[PDB]
């Protein structure tokens, strides 16, 4: 676990060694755009922007990727809602409940699942405004996700319109699924088969399925 | 069925209307390289290069794709061996035999199966030399396979090394699986569950299964 310093808040970024190859470019890129980010109140707060860089990558086989943090109360862990109030994670838990038979739970967290790294393409938004920092994270977003696709077997992105151009953006050889976002119109998410498809493709790729029930909190 | 003219042999390419949108570009790319390509004796003969363009695409939900034709005796139909002598198709048949329970058969052809189009990424080779014509087919190969992946639900490529970067070339929402080639050492093809898993993937995509037993000749 090393760290590097950046000129603007949060001033230091702690990271796992698996990220070493991109940290130099990340410092340079972040120093360029950070003033744009910090003039607004943000979700998450700046000290939590990069908290997922503490996660290893070599033991990951699925990236679960949303476009950017919750408009409010983002923790720096994508989808995480400590009090289980956010619609997105509740919808995800409901789907996993249906697939796993786990009916009694108090919460759900993608970040405690073996082999899964939850990710947000953009690492912040202006408080209460989705995708408001897209232009500023852009170069960093491509850099960091491309780095993740060097490790994982499956990239699962949520939001058909949000991720409309993801394949041209990454130019990756990795398996990529773009599914419905939890708030997609007409409850399309609950019929989405992506969690099942991911496991079929992993086992095809000679990897263990994801045990999605590990995400539950009791 | 319409046809177009090319400047060198086979001179006329007849095609089903489903291929209409790539034909002008095909003519242009083929005219650019045919003079160099036709320095060699080929598998298949030039009059059979394009015979699969006679197939419709709108009723196809799976493409089974090899790298290029048999080094000798290619017929223009990928994997096809009229006398059932070639190793690849014998291994394919054996795999489908175990999957289906069909024990007595005299041959197997991937081209007589409802919903399947068998394909070769490169449409010829120099006689007796595998992948020898990749230099000539390059642009055509991308053009044609990309068009197929706008119609099929699953793309099944044979050759882990040959197709390792294929999802970056296609940049497609199609579900692409890359499996072992029939002649993979330590008999890895025999362990491969791709043919079986194709129907699982199709079901998740709300499509009908393939009846792989239609491929048998008796
Ligand atoms: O972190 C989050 C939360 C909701 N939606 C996302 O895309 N990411
Ligand atoms: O047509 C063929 C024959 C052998 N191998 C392939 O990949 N395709
Ligand atoms: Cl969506
Ligand atoms: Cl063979
Ligand atoms: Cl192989
Ligand atoms: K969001
Ligand atoms: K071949």
């Amino acid at each position: 676990m090393n760290s590097v310093t950046v000129s603007h808040a949060p001033y230091t970024i702690t990271y796992h060694n698996d990220w070493e190859p991109v940290m130099s470019q990340l410092v340079e890129f972040y120093n360029e755009v950070a003033s744009w980010l910090l003039r607004d109140e943000t979700s998450p707060i700046p000290d939590k922007f990069f908290i997922q860089l503490k996660q290893p990558l070599r033991n990951k086989r699925v990236c679960v990727c949303g476009i950017d943090p919750y408009p409010k109360d983002g923790t720096g862990v994508p989808f995480e809602s400590p009090n289980f109030t956010k619609k997105s994670i509740k919808e995800i838990a409901s789907s996993i409940s249906r697939l796993t038979g786990v009916i009694d739970y108090k919460g759900y967290n993608l970040n405690i699942i073996d082999g899964v790294i939850p990710w947000n393409y953009y690492l912040s938004c202006k408080l209460g405004e989705t995708k408001s920092h897209a232009i500023y994270w852009d170069k960093i977003s491509k850099l960091l996700l491309q780095h993740i696709t060097k490790h994982v077997s499956v990239l699962y992105c949520l939001g058909k319109t949000d991720f409309s151009n993801i394949r041209a953006k990454l130019e990756s050889p990795v398996t990529t699924i773009v599914g419905y976002h939890p708030a997609a119109r007409d409850r399309q998410f609950e019929k989405d088969r992506s969690f099942e498809i991911i496991n079929v493709l992993l086992e095809l790729d000679n990897k263990a399925p994801i045990n999605w029930a590990q995400g539950f909190i009791y």
